[PDB]
């Protein structure tokens, strides 16, 4: 209970629109502590579609309860006719827009370290018996280039076909195994530098082509071993899909020799930050706990 | 790897925050190369040291400031040896403790005052273990990270550079003989506590500094703060003793102020004190998540 703070409307203000999605509008905001004169920047998500507040609050307590360096915690809530969710502000934005804007300068060690971190987050959520149901590059937030976090779980509970497991499309079944499917699509988005999955295919026909065996194609930089994993994520038989613990191991092993599983021109020019740059980044933007990025042997 | 060398072209000063004996502090924005983000920083541009010091020696002294690790001391994060000396530290939106206590002159509870005395002495004890003499401890040189977490800044600047001599904070032997030690810092600590317990009064108000040495040798000191039990005031008096080695040591100051904080209303007499408690568990959880990712009654 002590992890969710109930904000009052006068305590905070919206100052800029950061974008919008299926479930609401995200704003940059400013949190005015009562009696103080400081302006603390936040991210506010205002839901869409104004006794349901008990429901909403009880899921908000679960969202506020997640303590993992690769999943964003819900910090606070304001309950007016539109529910408002307050979270930490990530000025780098989402990983989808990050990889699109850096399509010509992202090195192999970044890409592989991101999928390790996304797996760690999803593994934590699976250990909590929590199903995300909307994993995608757009829903991974860049806190620093070296540290990314999953966002927006639980929002679906209270339609992204091209990221959905087949059984989710046909039968609205969501498990940790269908999250693994969306993880595969997420990895594919990153390895393609933000391509749209199944570009040119109507979403209404995705379940037809999936049943016939068709899958997203092999990104030009992915070796065979990396494409295998992604394909193992899209198995029809969910119980045959890898588990999140397995993906951590697999992507950490590849991150220890990144230039053997990703082939990208200029890959030499693009290693992880110096110890110096990492200390500087962390002191200004990221002082929370974290397991170190896996470096090449 | 703790001190980042910054290029003039990757950070720009914005609004002047204030000026003191060592230089001018700006609010600035760090812009990492290749990125689109603006990261707020504080920049202290230094006055010309009338000690004409070599660049590399400045680097060596900056490394020591960059190598302090303690929750109640501010780290030097970056430096630029431009055409001037520019120091990059984390921006504290709450500003110095002195202005904080003045603006909240009568909503500062005993729990906050005593806890602040504890934290300041911890950071000074840390400096003493590292054999670092501050020389300019004052409430203006304690920064408020959150109201519940403060930090000592500007240590070693008086060392580095050589009006601007805070005579009213100096121990007798520093005014008389230029003797700066850790026991000399304990005197300035005592004065700092006085500033706190008076809600930011100017010490020896109305007395010129040329007279300070004279009135100390006559035996008169700062007067008992209206809120201070003799228990607290006896501590302050001990800091201002003539023999430097009879003054308290910081770790004893840590112990005694921590003992008093466990029964704060027995050591400070504040009207409406029970209404000014330390934040609820939720409120600090939220404060820390947003601002501070790094003793109760
Ligand atoms: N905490 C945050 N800080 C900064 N930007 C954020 C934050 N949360 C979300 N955003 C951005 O706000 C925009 C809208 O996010 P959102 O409303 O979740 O839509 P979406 O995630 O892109 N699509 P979806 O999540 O499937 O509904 C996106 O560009 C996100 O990158
Ligand atoms: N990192 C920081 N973040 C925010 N405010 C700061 C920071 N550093 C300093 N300030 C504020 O800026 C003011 C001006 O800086 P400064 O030159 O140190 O003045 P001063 O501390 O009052 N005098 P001095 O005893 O020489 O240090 C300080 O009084 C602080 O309130
Ligand atoms: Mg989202
Ligand atoms: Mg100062």
């Amino acid at each position: 209970q002590a992890l969710l703070r109930i904000l009052k409307e006068t305590e905070f203000k919206k100052i800029k629109v950061l974008g919008s999605g299926a479930f609401g509008t995200v704003y940059k905001g400013l949190w005015i502590p009562e009696g103080e004169k400081v302006k603390i920047p936040v991210a506010i998500k205002e839901l869409r579609e104004a006794k349901a507040n008990k429901e909403i609050l009880d899921e908000a307590y679960v969202m506020a309860s997640v303590d993992n360096p690769h999943v964003c915690r819900l910090l606070g809530i304001c309950l007016t006719s539109t529910v408002q969710l307050i979270m930490q502000l990530m000025p780098f934005g989402c990983l989808l827009d990050y990889v699109r804007e850096h399509k010509d300068n992202i090195g192999s060690q970044y890409l592989l370290n991101w999928c390790v971190q996304i797996a760690k987050g999803m593994n934590y959520l699976e250990d909590r018996r929590l199903v995300h149901r909307d994993l995608a590059a757009r829903n991974v937030l860049v806190k620093t280039p070296q540290h990314v976090k999953i966002t927006d779980f639980g929002l679906a509970k209270l339609v992204p076909i091209k990221w959905m497991a087949l059984e989710s499309i046909l039968h609205r079944i969501y498990t940790h195994q269908s999250d693994v499917w969306s993880y595969g699509v997420t990895v594919w988005e990153l390895m393609t530098f933000g391509s749209k999955p199944y570009d040119g295919i109507p979403a209404s026909e995705i379940s037809s082509i999936l049943e016939k065996g068709e899958r997203l194609p092999q990104p030009p930089i992915c070796t065979i071993d990396v494409y295998m994993i992604m394909r193992k994520c899209w198995m029809i038989d969910a119980d045959s899909r890898p588990k999140f613990r397995e993906l951590i191991i697999e992507f950490s092993k590849m991150a220890r020799d990144p230039q053997r599983y990703l082939v990208i021109q200029g890959d030499e020019r693009m290693h992880l930050p110096s110890p110096t740059d990492s200390n500087f980044y962390r002191a200004l933007m990221d002082e929370e706990d974290m397991d170190d990025v896996v470096d090449a042997d």
